[PDB]
DNA sequence: ATCAGAATCCCGGTGCCGAGGCCGCTCAATTGGTCGTAGACAGCTCTAGCACCGCTTAAACGCACGTACGCGCTGTCCCCCGCGTTTTAACCGCCAAGGGGATTACACCCAAGA
């Protein structure tokens, strides 16, 4: 059997959501 | 149409540092009174804004015809889409460099200062 592969466009609009949803810091600290 | 599959939301559960309630002053807010000038009100004016007519004309709309920018569809191969391996951004214990107590056996005698 195959391993489970989304195709290009469902993981990306799910990062969207999840980073539109929520209000973190995506820049690293201590670089910045 | 239909299922297997990894990814996502809500519920026991918990406790802790952030959110919330209380006390003493004291320095800012309040009261009362004396100056007082910038603000509210009346008056003159003429310039500036407003409405309308005479004569003029280049600007704006409808017509004629096709075309070339506009847009759907096709052939390609590409470089991101996505998973697996450590690694590089720092985080975390024993070497071989010196600073020091210790010694010069055991028992006895002589001389000379506080």
């Amino acid at each position: 059997k195959k391993p489970h592969r989304y195709r290009p466009g469902t993981v990306a609009l799910r990062e969207i959501r999840r980073y539109q949803k929520s209000t973190e810091l995506l820049i690293r600290k201590l670089p910045f």
